[PDB]
């Protein structure tokens, strides 16, 4: 149907699909982590800061894989963004936590599009997903996992001391 | 109750988190429209660079919905952001008439909420709507009106050369 | 009657008048509050500096009162200003929640000035509130709340040392 | 008998010299067209830049090969550069398609190669493919897709003023 589109499997662009779907949902996530934590009642603002700018980078990533898709010839299709399955997110350890299990998920589905890629020998989308995605995702799974240890070594959560100080020293 | 929370009602709370929700979908339909233009099939680069800074200034502003909640003790609650009810947009016209209608819709509900402001003697969230969003949304409608007004007396959306150019010379 | 004097009721221009005592009160509390942390026994410097400024603050509204009930044709009438009911303030927790309150307070009096101004049908003197006084009120006291907030996570008051820290940390 | 030759099938190196040649073929193709436009009875000065600047980067891509060819160990074997298919493009429009027509075999072949090179465990080769190749394809398809769709859009070949303005504001 499109003039461009070229060695580009009608299953690549369903789970292209899926996958901006997943990258906007990473998006929401953080966000409504970010502004958790502006909440005058746990007020750590620069676990917000850190939040919101995971929400606008998720965000960006979502942006590329339309602009991967409009590329490719194939045709965006948009779902609903489902909301955040919790809307009070308890602790910055608990928040970190729970990034870091949304970035496992986020990651192991960019795995799946990747064998798809592979498998439907497109080594375009395959170099695609690598270069712009695989070692991000594992960079900021490292991240997050450094986050989470260095909150449950400093005594966190039950240490609200140990929050604030995090807060300022690493995410300052 | 919150230790900051002042002549908040429950209404004007619950439609904050309304507006929020709509501020997202406004932005998500925003993001579907800049897309539809980046594809190979349509391929109006301004038009496309346009709607996507809509999208960025709708997800602003739902964050400052958010910045303004938390401010006045009130909490957030994010509920799904519905998919666009469209996917082809079918031209640059057509899709800034959407836009215009969008933007109305918006308008007319942020009206309700300064009526229900109003109405619970809260003049702080009155003149914050006012303020940070009245006086926008009018010049976002004016703005979508002469986009509309210029596309139309341009021979849109018969002649593509309409579209092309004027993507060029205003868009541009 | 004055020579500028326009749509300027008798009950606003009183409330002014005690809405100009008022701040002056306001920064009373923060000037005595700013040295209770110089003692030699207490010695949190920020503490200091910060309760300093809001006091300066407060002087400068107290002054744009005036500046506005001169503007508008009325009587600028004073009164003593209050003592603070208080003299040793006891840790920066308190002080802090002292802080809050007092804001509280100013706030809802504020309301009542803008509620007498759009009873009276006098727009200039609702909107001058609202633009100069509600919306600095609300960060105002949403500050005041994350400071509590923090010290309270933090340990306060029993652990001097989150004192010390925040003073440092967010104070500085 | 290369002494840094390693993991490096000798089909790899054929299928490698075949590839320069395509692009030098390529880069001769755009040159032709170039200078169609350069023609009195065309004179469609920006489109006879785009393409000089299509052939000048066609034969980067060319010796960007050989210069694998070489790291490899392999032995550069040149043959022919065959004239382009025509020798009078016929309009601007026409010669997009006939562009957007080379590019897409110029991508199969490319894809081919890495197909070849995988098969061959030759991963250092299919990665030199992924990313000197394989995204600058899919980009250059992209484009001249978006070009002849606006041509097509704007009325062209008939409309001559249609490639005049798209010379002047999409090319210039
Ligand atoms: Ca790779
Ligand atoms: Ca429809
Ligand atoms: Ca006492
Ligand atoms: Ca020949
Ligand atoms: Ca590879
Ligand atoms: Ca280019
Ligand atoms: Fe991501
Ligand atoms: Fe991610
Ligand atoms: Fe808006
Ligand atoms: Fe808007
Ligand atoms: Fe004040
Ligand atoms: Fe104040
Ligand atoms: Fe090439
Ligand atoms: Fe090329």
């Amino acid at each position: 149907t499109s003039q461009v589109r070229q060695n580009y499997h009608q299953d690549s662009e369903a789970a292209i699909n899926r996958q901006i779907n997943l990258e906007l949902y990473a998006s929401y996530v953080y966000l409504s982590m970010s502004y958790y934590f502006d909440r005058d009642d746990v007020a750590l603002k620069n676990f917000a800061k850190y939040f919101l700018h995971q929400s606008h980078e998720e965000r960006e990533h979502a942006e590329k894989l339309m602009k991967l898709q409009n590329q490719r010839g194939g045709r965006i299709f948009l779902q609903d963004i489902q909301k955040p399955d919790e809307d009070d997110w308890e602790s910055g350890l608990n928040a970190m936590e729970a990034a870091l299990h949304l970035e496992k998920n986020v990651n192991q589905s960019l795995l799946e599009l990747h064998k798809l890629a592979t498998d439907k020998n497109d080594p375009h989308l395959a170099d695609f997903i690598e270069t712009h995605y695989l070692n991000e995702q594992v960079k900021a799974i490292k991240e997050l996992g450094d986050h989470v240890t260095n909150l449950r070594c400093m005594g966190a959560p039950e240490s609200g001391l140990a929050e604030y100080l995090f807060d300022k020293h690493t995410l300052g």
